[PDB]
RNA sequence: GUAGAAUAAUAGAUUUGAAAUAUUUAUUAUAUAGAUUUAAAGAGAUAAUCAUGGAGUAUAAUAAUUAAAUUU
């Protein structure tokens, strides 16, 4: 098996309630720092995506990251942006054909 | 210029399915192994630009008069 995810090796579960996702949602309104995907995985038996699809973070947290993003970018060098464009490229090809 | 219909894009609203081949789908670091790749100080070729040079080409008092031809 190669690149497979948790969840095909062992079946999915639907274990969790209603409740318990709406406590999820509320933890990651609070706080994403401390309660990160990850971190609610581990709490909860579940996939960081299924996270994820239940439950946006506080829009702040959002902006932050995608400030911390731009700011990764800017630090770039010449040739690794352009290094960047050439994988993206790639990967683009690579779904054709 | 105004109004109404057909299609496309963008935004909003209301629904929507799903634990989504997230021990990599998108993307960011560092490490350890490997593997490679990217020069232009100058140059070649081709083209163009600015020259040099003066081959080639036209002309040989360009007036006046004579005759013819062509337009007013
Ligand atoms: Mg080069």
């Amino acid at each position: 098996n190669v690149l497979v995810g948790k969840s095909t090796v062992n079946g999915k579960t639907y274990h969790l309630g209603p409740q318990e996702i709406d406590e999820i949602r509320k933890l990651r309104l609070d706080n994403p720092q401390k309660y990160t995907r990850k971190f609610l995985a581990a709490k909860y038996g579940i996939s960081p995506l299924f996270v994820s699809m239940v439950s946006k973070p506080s829009e702040q947290h959002v902006q932050i990251m995608e400030s911390r993003l731009q700011e990764i970018q800017s630090r770039w060098k010449e040739k690794r942006r352009i290094a960047r464009e050439d994988r993206k490229r790639r990967k683009l090809l690579w779904y054709q054909a």
